[PDB]
Order: C-alpha cells, then structure tokens, then sequence
C-alpha cells in the first residue's frame, strides 16, 4: 500500500488528456517508475478522462512485453497516482532525430515489433488511434513499449483523435476508425524510419488532411525497394484493403511481406535489438 512520500518526484516525462506523467523512484528499492499523476478536480461530466470515465476498461492491465504496465494506484486528497513503466530510453522519435533515420537492419527489426504489438493489441479488441513514434518508447534493453495517452478504445461516429500526420482518411472522411487505421499510422511510421521525415506534410493541418485524402507524398531515390513496397500496401485510401486487416486476411500476409524475410516472428521481445547507428 504506497503513497506520495515513499517517492521522489523527478522530470516531467509526458502530458495529456487531463494528467501529467512524472519519474519518480520509490526510496527503499531505488526503483524508477513513471507516475501519471491525475487531478480529482477534472474528474467531471462535461470531460472525458481517460481510464477514469470508463465502466469497463480492459487497458489497465494491459500486460504484454511491448507495452507500457501499471504497476500500483494511490491517492491523495487532491490527485489520483498511477505507477506505469518507465521506459529508460525514451521516444523513439528522439532516435529518428538523433540520427536523422534508420538503417535497414534496424528499421526491419523496429517494425516488426510494431506489427508485432499492434497484432496483439489487435487480437484483444484495442484500437490505439494515435500510434506514432512519440507514443513508442524504448526501455533499458532498447526493446519497444507502446503507450496510450487517452486515445486507446476498446472495439465494441468515432471521436476526433490523433495527430495529423499520421491519421487515417476514413477517421477524416467517414468519422470512423478500426483496425486497419492503425495499419496506415504503421505505413507513415515505416516510411518515417527510412526517410527521416513522415510522408504528408504541408503548411497547415488542413493542407496535410488534403495530402492524406488525396495520397500525395512521394519516395526518395533511395528509399530501401522492399520496404517502399511495404509502405505503398499500408498507404492505400480503401481501409478494407491495407496488407494486414481482416478482409486482407489477416497479419499472416503483413508478417510474410518480402521485407520481413529474415524476421524471426515468435521470439522478437528475447531477440537482442539491432545497435542505433
Ligand atoms: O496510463 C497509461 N498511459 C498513460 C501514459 O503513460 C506513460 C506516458 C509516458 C511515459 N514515458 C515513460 O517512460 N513511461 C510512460 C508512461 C496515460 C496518460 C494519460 C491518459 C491516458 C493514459 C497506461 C496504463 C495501462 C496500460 N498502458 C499501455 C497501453 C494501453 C492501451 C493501448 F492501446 C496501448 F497501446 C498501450 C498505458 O499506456
């Protein structure tokens, strides 16, 4: 049973959706967990608080090797306390940055463990709806950890989530968003890793809405083949024929593409990760 003072209380790792997220090491173990910390006084009718509103929330214990855990609650007279993961190596975002973008050994290994959680998240009736490299950290051992920051839904129009370069055209043209939307997020992710930069932009958020509804974006030269082939099977307007969903036949096809050749698909997380060069 915890409470605020068996913590010290470190740099802000995250915000959103009403909460702020906070490293914090527990003092007599010396262990370091990342606390989402959640004012009571939010906890209203008028907002939507994630994880809070819900009757049913089957994501709390979400429990799988590439995602991000809740270790323990408490509170305090004011705040809500979640004890989450803390992912040492931060955002693989600060990677692609760093680096300026992926090599193809690692941008193969990466990606298969995306699909690799999405096929799991997938399998228990989850939608992330904002899936994109500020969302996938990297703990100690440089294996992958996906977090929700609010957006996650359990499968039961839709509401207006996600960050514009990576949504969807059926969330902006149809309201709606399944399975298959986080498989185009997955199409933006893959070429983002191999080219630097994702594949819509312009000047504006509208504009950039208007280059997703209308597919305009582009390869470099040297964009490595098998994996432009890839992308171009995520990056298709038509949800209901993205390699990897249902009516695709499912992520046996995602997982037999040519540029997932040397993946060995069952063990990935006991896998030592490819050096970030
Ligand atoms: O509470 C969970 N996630 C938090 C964010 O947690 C963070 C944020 C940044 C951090 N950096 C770091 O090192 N560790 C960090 C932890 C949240 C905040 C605000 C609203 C909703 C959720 C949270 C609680 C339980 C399980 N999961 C994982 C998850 C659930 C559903 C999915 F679809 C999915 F893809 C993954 C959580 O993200």
């Amino acid at each position: 049973k915890k409470r605020p003072e068996d913590f010290k209380f470190g740099k802000i790792l995250g915000e959103g959706s009403f909460s702020t997220v906070v490293l914090a090491r527990e003092l007599a173990t010396s262990r370091e967990y990342a606390i989402k910390i959640l004012e009571k006084r939010h906890i209203i009718k008028e907002n939507k608080v994630p994880y809070v509103t819900r009757e049913r929330d089957v994501m709390s214990r979400l429990d799988h090797p590439f995602f991000v855990k809740l270790y323990f609650t408490f509170q305090d007279d004011e705040k809500l306390y979640f004890g989450l993961s803390y992912a040492k190596n931060g955002e693989l975002l600060k990677y692609i940055r760093k680096i300026g973008s992926f090599d193809e050994t690692c941008t193969r290994f990466y990606t298969a463990e995306i699909v690799s959680a999405l096929e799991y998240l997938h399998g228990k009736g989850i939608i992330h709806r904002d899936l994109k490299p500020e969302n996938i950290l990297l703990n100690e051992d440089m294996h992958i950890q996906i977090t929700d920051f609010g957006t996650a839904k359990v499968l039961s129009a839709n509401s207006f989530v996600g960050t514009a370069q990576y949504v969807s055209p059926e969330l902006l043209t149809e309201k709606s968003a399944c399975k298959s939307s986080d498989l185009w997020a997955l199409g933006c992710i893959i070429y983002q890793l191999v080219a630097g930069l994702p594949p819509f932009r312009a000047g504006n958020e509208y504009l950039i809405f208007q280059k997703i509804i209308k597919l305009e974006y582009d390869f470099p030269a040297a964009f490595f083949p098998k994996a432009r082939d890839l992308v171009e099977k995520l990056l298709v307007l038509d949800a209901t024929k993205r390699l990897g969903c249902e009516e695709m036949e499912g992520y046996g096809p995602l997982k037999a593409h040519p540029f997932f050749e040397s993946v060995t698909w069952e063990n990935l997380h006991q896998q030592t990760p490819p050096k970030l060069t």
